[PDB]
DNA sequence: GCTGATGCGT
DNA sequence: GTCGGAC
DNA sequence: GTCCGACCACGCATCAGC
């Protein structure tokens, strides 16, 4: 009975220990009992062998639901590329809640705001067929594919029929699912680790009687422990070469996991899983290159000169940038017909040649339509090669791709310009990249290769205001029961008002927060003060007494749209803001009025470009 | 047809 | 993107 | 160090309600 699946057990039978019988189709309830063992505990461990349990039953029992379940443990509905995007949010789901049972909306809303899971509230509440893994798939990718007018009542009527349908606790997870808040402490590196235990304790491709089970019985805890470490870096390596499941999956059923490198392997037109920084507390903490402040842009070229552009998340943004793929033999030798470079794309003015900021690039539009509409041109400034001429260059050094680079690629003026260990020099250059309005330290030879499963962020990335808190926010997950947020704001010295700045929502420790719950807890508002400006911020959950003021540091200052604090100073219209905001400590010494005034963060905004 | 609310992605 | 927590 | 889920501002794109 799937009502008391466990998939958490000593010595777990994926045969015997299942809910449901071979060649039947995985009820969704063993998924949702699954996912409230590993939300159970805390070690990933733990979570990793729980989901492997699971994942070893359906390779031998329901081979083919064995994709479904894995992206509804990921909470995806697809390859990144497909770009498959549910378009369902809190009011859609809350609207599909109270007509799925008990109807006030208030009743709902108010509720799920509270607890910080919309789960609990559709769970709570007080015939259908049972529900499966796979058909609980295929609805919620036809739930992503209802577009136009209706769509939403369609998509209510489609999720009012799931929750109907659920059993258990199966409406918690779908609930989450449809959030895109599954909050399960598990996620995309610890399910390839399920997997590929999965595959190697309960090998894919056998008999109806299964032959093997547990892999591992005739081995040591060390020769498992490294057998099953040195199989996951097999899978983890080629997914992220190759970051898509739908096309790992039936490879690893057929050829197995030992030979999966040699199926799916790197490709021109398939997006990889691109190369990640880590931050560097400085020069105490070899080669140095501006940090182009824009967006990244993987160009792929296939034979026949078909070029496609992915993003840093292997999403197709080939129709967003027409005008790349009209320019693209302007920077290729003759010898170049295949082709991955690893560039970042910055919004460029041809006119006064210079770069400009990374507002002016989110401007454009994602499926431009020709050059001719296109106002806001981009440069490229590349700095990795990673496929040339149907040679993968992953396992090359840096110092070799950055010589094929140098070499096949020319540099035109406008578009294609690709980007020591002196302390005054690299500093000379750090400080002539805000100069240029950009630094970045990679390594040439030693650990100098773009795989991204032994080290994901192996590169090293070298890059304050007085605010007082006007209100509070409910938090969720995590943060629920306490505050999740706080809005801050600056001091008009002209008009003698608080100018909301931005929302603050990390930085502080769970101590620290607590500190601050308690703290201002008797400074709760019925209603604002009367000197109190937010604009068109979001309304805080609780109004709170001008009194604290906390010291909060931000990467730049960005004209708001929304935010008041300092509006008229600089633009006629827009206030300014914190780009990624963070809180750093308390000012116990200081009072609402020695605090950081709009007229110094308009000063503020005027430094920088 | 427009607008605000909002979903998604950066 | 930044951040802290848990392991 | 790794992995995860809290959280941020801001842009386009979408669509219900008008």
């Amino acid at each position: 009975d799937p009502s008391g699946y466990n998939p958490a057990k000593n010595n777990y039978h994926p045969v015997e220990d299942a809910c449901w019988k071979p060649g039947q189709k995985v009820p969704y309830l063993a998924v949702a009992r699954t996912f409230e063992k590993i939300e159970e505990v805390s070690a990933r461990l733990r979570m990793v062998e729980t989901l492997s349990n699971l994942l070893r039953s359906v390779v031998a029992l329901s081979p083919p639901d064995l994709l479904p379940v894995l992206y509804l443990s990921l909470n995806h509905l697809g390859p990144p590329q497909q770009g498959l995007a549910l378009g369902v949010g809190d009011g859609v789901l809350l609207k599909a809640v109270a007509q799925a049972t008990g109807r006030q909306l208030e009743s709902v809303r108010a509720e799920a705001a509270e607890k910080g899971d919309v789960g609990l509230v559709a769970e709570n509440s007080r015939p259908p067929p049972p529900l499966t893994a796979s058909g609980v798939f295929s609805k919620f990718r036809d739930i992503a594919r209802l577009t136009g007018s209706a769509s939403t009542a369609k998509k209510i009527d489609i999720i009012k029929g799931l929750f109907v349908a659920c059993r258990h606790s199966e409406a918690r997870f779908i609930a989450r699912s449809l959030s895109g808040r599954l909050r399960l402490g598990l996620a995309e590196q610890s399910v390839l680790a399920a997997l590929s235990q999965a595959v190697s304790l309960t090998p894919p491709g056998q008999e109806f009687p299964p032959a093997m089970v547990d892999a591992g019985k005739g081995k040591t805890a060390e020769a498992r422990k490294t057998w099953l470490e040195e199989q996951g870096m097999i899978l983890k390596q080629t997914f992220c070469e190759v970051p898509d499941l739908d096309r790992i999956i039936p490879v690893l059923l057929e050829h197995g996991l030992e030979r999966l490198p040699e199926h799916c392997k790197l490709s021109p037109g398939i997006p990889l899983k691109p190369m990640l920084a880590h931050p560097t507390r400085g020069i105490s903490e070899f080669t140095c290159e501006y940090k182009y402040d824009g967006q990244r842009a993987q160009i792929h070229a296939l034979e026949g000169g078909e070029v496609k552009i992915f993003s840093r998340n292997q999403a197709d943004n080939t129709g967003k940038y027409p005008d790349i793929i009209s320019r693209i033999p302007k920077i290729k030798l003759p010898s170049v017909t295949s082709f991955i470079l690893d560039t970042e794309a910055v919004a460029w003015d041809r006119e006064k040649k210079q770069i400009q900021p990374f507002q002016v690039l989110t401007t454009r539009k994602r499926k431009e339509v020709d050059a001719s509409e296109i106002q806001v041109q981009v440069c490229l400034y590349a700095f990795d090669l990673i496929y040339l001429n149907g040679e993968s260059l992953v396992r090359e050094p840096l110092s070799r791709r950055r010589q094929l680079l140098r070499e096949n690629f020319v540099e035109t003026e406008g578009e294609f310009v690709f980007a020591t260990k002196d302390i005054e020099q690299i500093a000379e250059f750090l400080e002539q990249s805000v100069k240029d309005s950009c630094l970045m330290v990679k390594t040439l030879d030693v650990d100098a290769t773009y795989e991204i499963a032994k080290r994901s962020h192996n590169w090293l990335k070298l890059k304050t205001l007085d605010l007082v808190v006007i209100g509070a926010y409910l938090g969720r997950g995590k943060r629920a029961g306490r505050y999740g947020g706080f809005l801050l704001a600056s001091y008009d010295e002209d008009s003698e008002e608080l100018q909301a700045i931005c929302k603050l929502g990390t930085g502080f420790s769970d101590e620290e927060l607590e500190e601050h719950h308690q703290s201002l807890k008797a400074l709760v508002l019925p209603s604002p003060r009367p000197y109190v400006r937010i604009d068109g911020a979001v309304i805080p959950d609780h109004w709170l007494d001008p009194s604290a003021v906390w010291e909060v540091k931000c990467a730049d200052l960005s004209l708001s749209p929304i935010y008041p604090a300092a509006r008229g100073l600089v633009d006629s219209d827009k206030g300014i803001s914190l780009r990624f905001p963070r809180f750093i400590r308390v000012r116990e010494d200081k009072q609402p009025e020695q605090a950081t005034t709009s007229a110094q963060v308009a000063c503020l905004y005027r430094k920088q470009s």
